[PDB]
């Protein structure tokens, strides 16, 4: 394909594909009912990401949205990805910090709102409004990141100073990470146009592989803890 | 905006927004695992309603549907709202009447069908058929309201005559309420055209704030009971 | 209606409708919390199928998709059906083989992917790619059928040789059945065009009534077992 971004989408499809295969094989020999849940989650995330990245690469997950006086290329497929993978990623984190059912419901609902309002902002035909939908979506994220920071910090403490002060390098990687997405959307082609589309695609691809594959490894791992 | 309904959509966005804020603050100081679930639910409902009302106000949640020989303005956004808020509202009621898992599954599935068939009826391009999809949707509602009436009435009894004969003014408000929606859709602009679009918008806005904010307060409250 | 397939869609709407009514009545007199779940599931499946079949019959669930140099009639509604009914059908099977939560999550997630990629393949405007999305979807199915075969075979054993060697004629009917769908899609009008649209509609209608109504009866039944 010609579109400059094909390479980052092709690289994302390759990587997510490799990660889901690695997690499918790693998940063989697991019979513990809770190692099974964590493996179900950790494997499904990159599997969904793989399909959505391929849809963007093959051109299906792409659409044109008029605003600011132009026909802007908007990859709606990402939101379909994030719509299922983010709930699943918080699910893993919540099972981790042995959070209660009500908390899982708040995080997930707030996460649906966050992705749902991002897609509306991503598809709004009136320029200025996109940013209103960007703020509401980021407000829903501060909420999420809030509940998480005190989900990890509340658990980080109940463990030794070598393992307590560690479930901290998970809480921490997970929050800086997520915070990248709003800034990538805002300076990107959906948000402002400060950064070109092929760089924005690169930024999101480096972020997506980090949070689904990279972190998944880190997450799965540090069980004992 | 000019569209006559902007005022009811603006009023709905303001109110839902105020209610979700009130529920976010009220929900601070809750550590009981089950008060947490009820607060998650009660707060999320108006939060989703707020976003969908804003989408209709900003013009995104609106679409044109041809039928009867005209380009009719249909707010598809309402169905996206109801799609998540109604399941969540029955969830609160079911946790209340300590209903079993199977019952929750029947109510929720039947509720998805009810909203799903309302959207199809709302989007059908053949006039007469809209009413077929209206009947199927209302049949799915009688089912819901049925299971609920005997969920509350079954619990209403197990309590004293002062508190039994009360979880009755909840069962009761909840059924009259929901029953309004079909009649508003039928006489409205989606259904018949007996009532104009701006009045229909007013009718739905008075109903939506009553069931998410108004009732939410009433629901949250009457816990002891 | 004229479209040759109306008869199979009309027959599907009639049958699914009859099956859901039969399951609604049969489900009266059930108070056991787990017979309630199985009845919720078994009844909802054909209820959703009924609505989606009617949408296809009334012409709403149909859409035109260009590929191979033609305007091909694609019933998108089937995927909306399968999107909710397949998860629900595996739910019944999983509760049956007393599978754990993690397994249910793997099966369901993989099932969402399977239906999601079938819809993308069904809606792809580039001919060759449809088959790529067909393979990925069938890969997600082998996974499902895999986990199931060892869900039933693992349970098939724990029972006598008369009842063990039986939960085998369920495991078995369920796998041959599902395997039909990919071959019907591939030789059908969405996939290759070897079989005409009205025969493809017939093939899917004979399969859908078998797995929702026919099997539902078989499933519900063989409880003791
Ligand atoms: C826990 C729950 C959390 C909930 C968070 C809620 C927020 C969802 C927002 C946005 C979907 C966008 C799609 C928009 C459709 O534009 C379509 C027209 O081109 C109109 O569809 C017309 C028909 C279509 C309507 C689709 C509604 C689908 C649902
Ligand atoms: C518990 C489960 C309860 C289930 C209840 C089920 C009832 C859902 C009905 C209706 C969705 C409507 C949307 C309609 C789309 O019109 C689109 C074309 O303009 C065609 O989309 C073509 C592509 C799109 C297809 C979308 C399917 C989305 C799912
Ligand atoms: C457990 C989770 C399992 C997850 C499995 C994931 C796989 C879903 C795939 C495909 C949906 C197709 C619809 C496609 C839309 O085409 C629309 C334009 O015509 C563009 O919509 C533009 C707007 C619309 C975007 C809709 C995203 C809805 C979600
Ligand atoms: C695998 C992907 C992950 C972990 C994605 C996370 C995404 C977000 C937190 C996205 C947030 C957004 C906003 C807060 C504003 C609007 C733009 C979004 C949707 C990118
Ligand atoms: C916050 C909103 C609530 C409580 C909404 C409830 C909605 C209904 C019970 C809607 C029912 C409908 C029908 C029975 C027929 C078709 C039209 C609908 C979707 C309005
Ligand atoms: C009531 C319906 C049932 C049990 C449907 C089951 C459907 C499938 C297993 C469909 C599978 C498909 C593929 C593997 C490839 C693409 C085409 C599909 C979606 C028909
Ligand atoms: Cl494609
Ligand atoms: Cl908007
Ligand atoms: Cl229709």
């Amino acid at each position: 394909t010609g579109r400059p971004e094909w390479i980052w989408l092709a690289l994302g499809t390759a990587l997510m594909g490799l990660g889901t295969l690695y997690f499918l094989v790693k998940g063989m020999g697991v019979s513990d009912p809770d190692a099974k849940k964590f493996y179900a989650i950790t494997t499904l995330v990159p599997a969904i990401a793989f399909t959505m990245y391929l849809s963007m690469l093959l051109g299906y997950g792409l659409t044109m949205v008029p605003f600011g006086g132009e026909q802007n290329p908007i990859y709606w497929a990402r939101y379909a990805d994030w719509l299922f993978t983010t709930p699943l990623l918080l699910l893993g984190l919540a099972l981790l910090v042995d959070a209660d059912q009500g908390t899982i419901l708040a995080l997930v609902g707030a996460d649906g709102i966050m992705i749902g309002t991002g897609l509306v902002g991503a598809l709004t035909k009136v320029y200025s409004y996109r940013f209103v939908w960007w703020a509401i979506s980021t407000a829903a994220m501060l909420y999420i990141l809030y509940v998480l920071f005190f989900g990890f910090t509340s658990k980080a403490e109940s463990m030794r100073p070598e393992v307590a002060s560690t479930c901290k390098v998970l809480r921490n990687v997970t929050v800086v990470l997520w915070s990248a997405y709003p800034v990538v959307w805002l300076i990107g082609s959906e948000g402002a146009g400060i950064v070109p589309l092929n760089i924005e695609t690169l930024l999101f691809m480096v972020l997506d592989v980090s949070a689904k594959v990279g972190l998944g490894l880190i997450l799965l791992r540090s069980r004992a803890i």
